[PDB]
């Protein structure tokens, strides 16, 4: 039975209003309805792992379970096994897998994160799990962030302490926060981001998602322009949205919005917004493919539409060779040449690089760089020709060029990492100087760049 390079994952994510569900939620794994969808003639394929993520869930864990498996169980006929499910208040995450992977999972990691300050601290924040499938590595967040559609800034503080503290993956990985932890991050949920168009435009926004116009209103979603200035979810991608905002409808039919300022509300309009969203961040030159992202237009027992996206997935075994895992393999090196950080900071300190990978047996120090001034006021650390020589466990080509060196650099003064960024080894050629280059992020944002050469020995 050979092991898969391919796995096909669905994500969904539901605010479901504090309401049961309806008796039959089957659409919403079939990926139907509107935006772009799943094909009839795949009903019958099960996706490898379903990952679901519920905002406001009145449920049970073992209430929502059976309704979750005995679904899946109708549309496919397979009895999905339980990986990982973790609550925070009415916010949950549930991963199902097909019972042949069970023992492709491993390093299973659940935890939360709660959002705000006293008054703001109580409902709003994320639950993640992680887990390695095989050789690689797969992170999950459903977040419910703060709500109004005044309060874009706070959702972006929200979104920056859910990615600081969420405390998932490998916990060897020190300097990096999930952003780098995984091979593929699926960040999904109730994001709340709004249409940020006049209020007295209500009945025209109405018109224009009437006659499925939506790009009118999809240039003024505060999701898609904070990501444009650099505000939020920096190096995240989303699937094009082609259906209809989600929120607010009235319950028991989707034939209305409910826009109007209520009591209920915080007398707060509601216009029609994409408050449910899939987005995802991958490592370098990894397939990943989404192949679908819409709602349902069946299930309405919330003032949310449920929301679906797929994805193949790029997947790698669990390379065992004569030497590595459990020493090096002499046959393989990873070298860098003309190395240099650039920096935002405005600090003078030292600066040394950590390489850590799962290609390496732990992760390796450099010296300091050389400091030196940017043309233009920036902080140009040299390493040129003094990174050291890495070593990885397996030389094999196959496993090699699939891996990816994390790197962070550290001030020598304290410690801290000033940036963190990601290098694939899939290069067009081995033996051969080829250029390499990764943002550096921290705490989500921008704060430099590294750039030189790499060259890359394999044993073949
Ligand atoms: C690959 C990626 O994610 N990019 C590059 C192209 C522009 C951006 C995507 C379009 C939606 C708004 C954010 C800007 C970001």
């Amino acid at each position: 039975q050979p092991e898969p390079d391919m796995i096909t994952i669905f994500i969904g994510t539901w605010n479901m209003g504090n309401a049961p569900p309806p008796k039959k939620i089957t659409s919403w794994f079939l990926s139907k309805g509107q935006g772009k969808t799943r094909d009839d003639s795949a009903d019958y394929i099960p996706h490898d792992i379903y990952v679901i993520g519920t905002q406001e869930d009145p449920l049970s864990e073992k209430e929502w379970l059976e309704i979750l498996k005995h679904s899946l169980q109708e549309i496919t006929s397979v009895t999905f096994k339980t990986v990982a499910i973790h609550t925070l208040w009415n916010i949950r995450i549930v991963v199902l897998a097909k019972p042949e992977h069970e023992n492709r999972i491993s390093h299973i990691c659940t935890d939360n994160v709660k959002t705000g300050i006293a008054n703001t601290l109580g409902n709003k924040g994320a639950v993640g799990v992680s887990f390695m499938f095989n050789g690689t590595s797969l992170g999950f967040v459903n977040s419910h962030l703060t709500s109004g559609s005044e309060k874009k800034l706070r959702r972006n503080q929200n979104y920056m302490n859910i990615l600081r503290f969420l405390a998932l993956g490998d916990k060897k990985l020190s300097p990096f926060n999930i952003t780098h932890r995984f091979t593929h991050l699926f960040w999904f949920g109730d994001l709340n981001y709004r249409v940020d168009l006049p209020t007295w435009e209500a009945e025209t926004i109405i018109q224009k998602i009437k006659q499925q116009q939506y790009a009118d209103l999809l240039s003024h979603d505060q999701l898609l322009t904070e990501r444009r200035e650099q505000k939020v979810f920096l190096h995240f991608e989303e699937e094009e949205i082609t259906f209809a905002p989600t929120y607010r409808f009235e319950r028991l039919t989707r034939d209305k919005y409910a826009y109007t300022k209520q009591k209920a509300t915080g007398m707060k309009y509601n216009l029609p917004s994409w408050c449910d969203r899939v987005l995802w961040k991958s490592y370098p030159l990894v397939h990943v493919v989404c192949q679908s992202y819409g709602s349902t237009s069946d299930i309405m027992t919330s003032d949310h539409s449920p929301v679906f996206a797929t994805f193949e997935a790029g997947v790698t075994s669990q390379f065992v060779s004569k030497n590595g895992p459990g020493t090096v393999d002499s046959q393989g090196q990873i070298e860098f040449l003309r190395c240099y950080a650039t920096l935002k900071t405005k600090s003078q300190t030292k600066f040394y690089l950590e390489f850590h990978s799962s290609c390496l047996e732990s992760f390796v120090k450099s010296q300091e760089g050389e400091n030196e001034e940017g043309s233009e006021g920036e902080l140009v650390v040299k390493f040129g020709e003094t990174l050291p020589k890495l070593k990885p466990i397996i030389s094999d080509p196959e496993y090699l060029l699939d891996q990816h060196i994390l790197i962070s650099i550290k001030s020598s003064d304290s410690d801290e990492s000033y940036g963190e960024g990601c290098i694939a080894l899939r290069l067009e050629a081995t033996e051969t100087q080829l250029p390499i280059y990764t943002p550096l992020t921290h705490h989500g944002e921008l704060t430099g760049h590294f750039q030189g050469e790499i060259k890359l020995q394999t044993s073949q």
